[PDB]
């Protein structure tokens, strides 16, 4: 048994594991002024795919509430286009790039070796495969 | 496996695992009013601890920015007390807010279960994070 202990350890390590990520990745969006959501849906919007709000929000598991604001934001600062059809702008198209070196810097923060990051991906792949 | 490409599916594989265990919490969560932060905060209290409040936001990874105005909803529903025992702002926990813990730490078991991995992946993915967040 034990799965009282071992859920109150995951339930931990995920919650700090993602607070520590998003810190880390808040500090270089700033320079970009972004937040680390609007960064995630960036980078979930391949480039030239026209989607709609709902299958975005499915995509990175946002609800309507959050995700309408957030398109808003991203509607002003020109980096996608509400025509609900979603995509990328032209000049958002463009900082997909520069976002993409960002969180090579984020993990690389963490020092763990090339099999550490291997074996938490390969958990991880399973952990979430089933939802 | 290069840099670029361990940290997209490190960044994707969190980012998911993230959601997916919030999603699941806050659906058991509504029930009692309660976000996923305000539960994390309540488990972070140990019964019959008068914590400083800096040093929750340390173990709650949260800032008083964001810390100060959930306390405030907590104390609200009779869960926690703010007492300035003297310059500092202590908290600790209400009769009620220690009995609602025992409910809350069900619901942790009931998240995690669904997810259905054993015993042995969990070992493996709690010591791979106990490491990574070192």
């Amino acid at each position: 048994g034990s799965h009282m202990y071992l859920s109150k350890q995951l339930c931990f390590l995920f919650y700090v594991s993602s607070k520590e990520i998003i810190k880390k990745y808040t500090n270089y969006l700033k320079e970009y002024d972004l937040t680390y959501t609007g960064y995630i849906v960036l980078m979930a919007i391949e480039n030239d795919e026209k989607l709609n709000i709902k299958k975005l929000g499915e995509r990175v598991f946002l609800d309507s509430g959050t995700l309408t604001p957030l398109l808003k934001k991203l509607e002003k600062k020109d980096y996608v286009v509400r025509t609900l059809q979603i995509s990328l702008t032209e000049q958002g198209k463009a900082i997909k790039s520069p976002l993409a070196e960002i969180s090579v810097k984020v993990f690389n923060e963490f020092n763990i070796s090339e099999r550490e990051a291997s074996d938490i991906i390969n958990n991880l792949r399973n952990f979430v495969s089933k939802n």
